[PDB]
């Protein structure tokens, strides 16, 4: 197709224009106390918003090359916020602030390669500023702290993420589920779960609840299929004849198997459920385990998979408590043998630790995570399915975010951080004077989060940002200005406090976005229809 | 009466922020007053005593039509103080 | 120094009465505190004594050009207090 090319100054106004637009409406939303943004629902009410992702979500630009900023800048800043959860705001207003200063150098006829250069030692001084200033979290006090701030500065959200990370563990995996409850509720399951659920619904003991739960069950794991009147019927013989709770956990799903069971079920003749094959490939091996260390009886596998039947004293799977849902079931008490197979514990802590260099730790935790102690499931509830999205998506962020606090440590809040961090900018010193611009660049950056901070709750920014410059020589490096409520405090003291994480990426992401920008030379664009 | 109040608010706050007034500082002091009103209201309203009031209200409460005030009355005081009523 | 002045007088003015106050007792208010004003500036007042006061005050009006400064107090002490001085 025809395209249409921008060289040179015309180009980068061109990103300007785009980047300008995007971070104007998504600054005001920044703070505790952010202005209210409106956006249109087609055939519907408007809806007023604070969070800035959502305004930054929708923003889209008619023109291809206004665009092109708006977009650069909303891939790296959605990017700041996937890595360490919250900074999707705060990165955006320092990618606008560094290439607005970074375009005033260039015209007044700076060089833009030594300018980048002066760029990256700046932002490299205030990283390693940020990792001195940060400190570890001590417990739950602080971790309830950064999960509040994380959220809309909710205290009810908080505690129940930190009692969350309290129950499950310092490695587990904590998730956020749909519910319809007019209150949010946490939900903890000892155990592990299983991505699959019922394979016939005539199991349900009780329709209005729909559930199934089995007590003192005896699961049958099978490495074949086994699902014959022939493969079953000395299988449940011996079953009858012992009058254990059964479970058949196959190679896949048979209908002579369900038919018999559907009718015995009626007949009330045995305890029959069933739960298809969750897992596919060598995942068996880990979930013929994970029964073992609960159940404490040795996994059947496929060796006891033929003749039929085992036959040597194997497989105890005496469990006490197992769970049903749709596509989801937890196993979740029995005799324990979590001691014995600790060992394995040891060696997935060992050796699948020791591969996730290769990035698949999220099929290790995914493993690791559940055959751990047990996880916990966070419910949501809000007003209106549109109200329960957003509540949903930040609740994630605010897990996310408590989770790279523990990673890295915390760091006061509200901006305070990057004004520290931008104080050893004053010594730092290079030879050429242009590397020299790039560098105050940075500084006048770093102080940008905090004034639109107070400029958004109704304050001074600049006159907060002076007075903030000298309780740091006065009070504490901890002292800042809390916008809540128009004082200033210590924000450690105070629970104001960020992630260190969040601030280091956030720097680091708004720079080099803000420097590819820079040296842009040509925007290639098809030409509208 | 909530969209006549509500356009005389917003016009009157924006000529106050016209003239350099704090926008934050305007909505602190028009939380301020509201809660005021709310109480005031509070300590001016009276209990419902009986059907003459009841009446009275669901009268007004209809484009001032004396016979539906009169037969919402009558189905207040026939189903009692905690049934249902259903227009049909 | 003036049209700051004038201009900080004409802008608080506007958003007094932008609340409703009467423009004529602003002005009215405005006169009295002016009456006050320059009775303490002449209270703060110091009489120059002799050449420093003379060279500095003309370095500060000159934008703090001490050459400025000392030829003008020069001139002043040739004339004496009667005396008239021209710049071309
Ligand atoms: N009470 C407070 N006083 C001062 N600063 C605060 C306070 N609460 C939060 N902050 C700071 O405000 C910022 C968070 O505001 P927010 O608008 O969520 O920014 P973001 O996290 O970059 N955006 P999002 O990804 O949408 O959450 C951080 O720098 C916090 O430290
Ligand atoms: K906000
Ligand atoms: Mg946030
Ligand atoms: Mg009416």
């Amino acid at each position: 197709a025809a395209k249409k090319v921008i060289y040179g100054e015309d180009a980068r106004a061109r990103l300007k224009a785009g980047v300008d637009k995007l971070a104007n409406a998504v600054k005001v939303t920044l703070g505790p106390r952010g202005r209210e943004v409106i956006i249109e629902k087609k055939w519907g009410t408007p809806v007023v918003t604070k969070d800035g992702v959502t305004v930054a979500k929708e923003i889209e630009f008619k023109d291809p090359y206004e665009n092109m900023g708006a977009q650069l800048v909303k891939e790296v800043a959605s990017k700041t916020s996937d890595v360490a959860g919250d900074g999707t705001t705060t990165a955006t207003v320092l990618a606008q602030a560094i290439f607005n200063e970074g375009l005033r150098a260039i015209a007044s006829g700076a060089n833009p390669m030594d300018i980048k250069r002066g760029i990256d030692k700046a932002v490299e001084t205030v990283v390693n500023e940020i990792k001195k200033l940060s400190i570890p979290v001590s417990g739950r006090k602080e971790i309830e702290q950064v999960a509040t701030i994380s959220a809309n500065n909710d205290a009810t959200i908080g505690k129940i993420i930190a009692d969350a990370m309290e129950a499950v563990g310092k490695d587990g995996v904590i998730t956020v589920e749909e519910s319809k409850s007019a209150e949010t509720t946490l939900e903890t399951v000892q155990g592990m779960q299983f991505d699959r659920g019922y394979l016939s619904p005539y199991f349900v003991t009780n329709p209005d609840k729909m559930e199934a739960v089995l007590e003192d069950p005896f699961i049958l794991i099978y490495e074949k299929k086994i699902s014959n009147v022939k493969d079953l019927l000395p299988v449940l013989e011996n079953v009858v004849r012992a009058g254990k709770p059964l479970l058949i956990i196959a190679e896949d799903v048979e209908a002579e198997a369900l038919a018999t069971l559907v009718v015995n079920h009626i007949k009330g003749v045995i305890r029959a459920c069933a739960v298809k094959a969750p897992g596919f490939g060598q995942r068996r091996k880990d979930y013929l385990q994970d029964i073992a260390i609960l159940t404490g009886g040795t996994a059947i596998t496929e060796e006891l998979g033929i003749k039929l039947e085992s036959v040597t004293l194997d497989m105890l799977g005496r469990a006490d408590k197992v769970i049903v849902d749709k596509d989801n079931t937890t196993i979740v008490g029995g005799k324990g043998s979590k001691e014995a197979i600790q060992a394995r514990i040891e060696q997935i802590k060992r050796q699948i630790l020791e591969t996730t260099s290769d990035y698949d730790r999220e099929k290790l935790q995914e493993r690791l995570a559940k055959l751990s102690g047990g996880v916990a499931i966070i419910r949501v509830g809000a007003a209106t399915e549109a109200e329960l999205k957003e509540k949903k998506a930040r609740v994630e962020d605010a897990v996310h975010a408590t989770k790279a606090a523990v990673e890295e440590g915390i760091v006061p809040g509200g901006g305070v951080a990057l004004v520290r961090a931008s104080e050893a900018l004053d010594n730092l010193k290079v030879d050429n004077a242009d590397q020299q611009l790039g560098i105050d660049i940075i500084k006048k950056a770093c102080r940008t989060p905090i004034r639109q901070i107070a400029a958004n709750s109704g304050f001074e920014g600049y006159v907060v940002l002076e007075k903030v410059l000298q309780l740091g020589k006065e009070k504490g490096k901890n002292w800042g200005f809390d916008a809540g409520v128009g004082d200033y405090k210590d924000m450690v003291e105070a629970g104001i406090i960020d992630p260190t994480k969040v601030v280091r990426v956030a720097i680091q992401n708004a720079a080099s976005v803000a420097g590819t920008m820079l040296t842009a030379e040509a925007l290639v664009a098809e030409i509208p229809e």
